[PDB]
């Protein structure tokens, strides 16, 4: 009964299926703590199919692994909308993010205005996050099928991101580049 | 001659363009290619996005392809950059084309075509201002005092080259750090 206070304030039908749910949460690798934190925990076991491993990094750390500037790094870090977490030093940054965010540099390394790049990382992102909450929306749409368990989701969810994962990366961008080439031609 | 690529130019503006087709024509460019595109200048630079000239049509695109012609044709209304909606019309760049055919595939796992086609047009919304974020970005850093339309054509291409490598990567990311945040 570990798992009772996982199950917070929940009750009957909702409480047994949750239960279901949390105990294969823990069988592939989630913690008390991961699942504490997301509510709901039902998609925890998909987050690592886009990049979430569970493990974090300081801004230190991510200006030395990708050899980036520690000040333009959080300036990104602003833009995206990510860690407000303001100090360069606490470990609270999905390492993912911290890639992502440390490309940045290349850019500048270009030539390209630091004021520009990062106001380019700003506009991408508004735009990216409301792309991102459609799909959301659209996976879900697909998976939420009556009398589905909320372990029969989570489970059908891994099997369907998994598929859809490979096609998204080249998906948008080819969906960039379409942009550009008419932006020229125009 | 080059003369009816010059066209009404005269002085300066004439002596430019001159350097300019010049050193297109030696880039492997056509004068047909060169009339067509008013300016000429991004002609050398639009292959770095994928634009090598070529032009196809829905149907052929479906046919090509083997995706649903209908589907295709509400994917391409959804982007919103070509105005002919005639499955036959030759409009289509060949790589908009192929981009277009990706989103049946989504369609094969599950995912509503509506749902679908309303995230093509939200992304291709959101990539849009973006992209011209990104021009105004490119424009500054190729830019220089008195500059000519051949620096100006030499600085874009020396320039795109570059940055190209690194934005797909990068967009890629920036989608999955979204979707990492989705609570
Ligand atoms: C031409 C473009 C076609 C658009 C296709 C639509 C894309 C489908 C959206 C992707 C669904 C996958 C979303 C996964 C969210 C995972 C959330 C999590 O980390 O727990
Ligand atoms: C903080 C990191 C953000 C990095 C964002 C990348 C900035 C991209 C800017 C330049 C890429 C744009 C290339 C095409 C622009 C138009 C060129 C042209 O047609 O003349």
């Amino acid at each position: 009964a570990n798992i009772d206070d996982l199950l917070g304030d929940l009750g009957g039908t909702a409480r047994a299926e949750r239960a279901k749910l949390v105990e294969w949460l823990l069988e592939q690798g989630i913690t008390p703590d991961e699942i504490r934190a997301t509510n709901p925990p039902l998609l925890l076991a998909t987050r690592h199919l886009v990049g979430d491993d569970g493990t974090y990094v300081s801004a230190r750390e991510i200006s030395e692994n990708y050899g980036v500037d520690l000040e333009l790094l959080q300036r990104v870090q602003r833009a995206v909308g990510l860690a407000r977490v303001d100090d360069p030093d606490a470990v609270v940054h999905m390492r993912a993010d911290g890639e992502a965010a440390a490309r940045a540099q290349r850019f500048v390394e270009l030539g390209l205005n630091p004021d520009q790049v990062v106001l380019v990382v700003r506009v991408l992102a508004e735009g990216l996050s409301h792309a991102a909450e459609a799909m959301r929306y659209t996976a879900l749409e697909a998976i939420m099928r009556p009398g589905a368990t909320e372990l029969d989701i989570a489970k059908g969810s891994q099997a369907l991101v998994s598929q859809i994962v490979p096609l998204l990366g080249p998906m948008i961008q080819d969906m960039l580049f379409m942009q550009l080439r008419h932006m020229m031609e125009t």
